[PDB]
């Protein structure tokens, strides 16, 4: 009575975290181990471990119709994280042949595609047409910064961790953003995957006290470092010269600069920390400890 | 009254495990942390989750001689786990500089490379430098790591068991030293602060891990109950190296042509099964068995 998962794209950063999440959950949890990994020794390693955790390996490749189909057909739902994102179209087919899955979350799990107007935007959305136009059943995981790639390095670029002494402010920094530790973002998603409550619904992860500015990041780490920091203001139209990766930046400016993170409200029945309120997810001064 | 170790390449495949079995076995544990992991989420989390086990990290990076200093000079016991080995060089310098450092152990642990393409003049120009300053040092050699030769049945290209055919080279009859990389880890950690160890090379040969290829095969068909279709190459057919990455190749061939591992008999007061008998370490049936 187990809820049956695969989860593909189990060796990536969300992946990885999912795949515990649903062990975590109690599912009866499905990694899908494509053949490329077979000379990776950081994939192997980590695809085995899930094996002791309880999970369970299955082989097929994406250039496979029918061991993609062979592959949905063990489990009921399917979750991909992947950043090849539109591989998950093969993975449509499959699920549409199979006939049996009751749920298919596609790799979402950042800034909700639906709501722009790049080319990841456009290809979500390319995936998203397919999922419906198929008729499975979908829950779409969106709305948040990722900690490690956002708080740690109070988004800061070029980084993982925080800086020593200076750090750019942009705007005035007082635009909203909304920082989750992955892990939660995971949790959340183990959670949603089997609740009547979001079936075919987006579900935005939005724990309430993670909704902070830049400078309210950067004023949560000198309260725990004690010493303030040397803030640099970067304007709208000095930002705006990326002249590649132009296109990480201007993720950036849409949810430093302009707020499409917070520039819409949520109903508690569509958000993840009121969905799922025994979630008791990471404040990001619980977050940024670690770096001290 | 803990022994202090600096682990160097502390993220790397060796390293990793090194640094969690001086954790393990309650060395206050050190880890490099250079500048360069720090766009790798890989490297960043992996570093950081050892502070959480109770590990301490140092920034230095080997373009600064005197940040080398600073760093060795807060520990007792530097371990470095590198493959770039010659980097190790300026380590040294920075061990002989600081003056307290009681023991070096080098990245060694694969081929005796004073026996034997440059892998070895490398690790001896290495041994060398840390002989002629003087340095304290341990050796720690002799084995195949499971992952990369048992995990594969020796195979090439792949790091998980084949399905239905397997290459033999000559007979098969060599015998070999298959050993789970956490058990050289533990072996490393329980053996730089032994004193039986000081200046010795110390052989990880555990008794039951000395197998052929062809008893490895035969473990792996035993376990399943399929046998194997065998392919039998000759010691000229190998020699075809033709495809210059070839030096991996003719490693390959001293091990499991020549039997360079084990054609010397070893004493037990420097084989480390011997010396460290309270570690049960892993046998290549249950090793091979999360493949199952
Ligand atoms: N704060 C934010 O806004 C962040 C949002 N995200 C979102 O995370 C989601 C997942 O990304 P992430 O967690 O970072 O993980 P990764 O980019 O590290 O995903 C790695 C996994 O993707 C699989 N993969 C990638 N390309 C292919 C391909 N051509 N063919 C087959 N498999 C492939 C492989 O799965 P396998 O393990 O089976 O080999 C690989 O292990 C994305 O949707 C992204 O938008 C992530 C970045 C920041
Ligand atoms: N069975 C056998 O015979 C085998 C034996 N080995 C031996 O294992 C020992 C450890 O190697 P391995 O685990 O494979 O190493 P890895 O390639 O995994 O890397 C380990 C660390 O090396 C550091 N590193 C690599 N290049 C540089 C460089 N130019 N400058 C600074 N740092 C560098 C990095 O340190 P950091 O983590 O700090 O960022 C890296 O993480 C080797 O001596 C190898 O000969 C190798 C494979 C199997």
């Amino acid at each position: 009575e187990k809820t049956r998962v695969l989860v593909v794209g189990g060796t990536g950063t969300m992946g990885r975290r999912i795949v515990r999440a649903c062990l975590a959950e109690g599912h009866e949890t499905y990694v899908l181990q494509q053949p490329e990994t077979r000379v990776d020794i950081e994939k192997v390693q980590l695809l085995y471990s899930y094996k002791r955790l309880g999970a369970r390996l299955i082989e097929a490749s994406f250039s496979d119709h029918q061991s993609l189909v062979s592959a949905v057909k063990q489990v009921d739902i399917v979750v991909a994280a992947m950043s090849s994102i539109l591989v998950q179209l093969k993975l449509v087919e499959a699920i549409k042949e199979a006939g049996n899955i009751k749920r298919f979350l596609p790799s979402e799990f950042g800034m909700d595609p639906s709501r722009m107007g790049r080319e990841t935007f456009d290809q979500k959305l390319e995936v998203r047409n397919a999922i419906e136009a198929a008729g499975i059943p979908h829950t779409y995981v969106v709305g948040a910064c990722f900690a490690a790639y956002f708080a740690g390095n109070l988004s800061q670029m070029g980084t993982l961790i925080p800086p020593k002494k200076k750090v750019n402010i942009y705007g005035d920094g007082n635009v909203k953003v909304v920082y989750v530790d992955e892990d939660d973002i995971a949790e959340y998603t183990a959670k949603t995957l089997d609740d009547p409550r979001t079936i075919n619904k987006t579900v935005y992860v939005r724990p309430t006290e993670n909704v902070l500015t830049q400078m309210e990041l950067v004023q949560i780490w000198e309260k725990l470092t004690g010493k303030e920091l040397e803030k640099t203001n970067i304007s709208a139209n000095d930002f705006l010269a990326d002249i590649p990766h132009q296109a990480g930046l201007g993720h950036f400016y849409h949810i430093f600069y302009e707020g499409c993170l917070t520039d819409h409200e949520v109903g508690d029945d569509e958000e993840a920390s009121k969905l799922y309120p025994d979630v008791k997810y990471t404040r990001m001064d619980e977050y940024l400890k670690i770096f001290l």
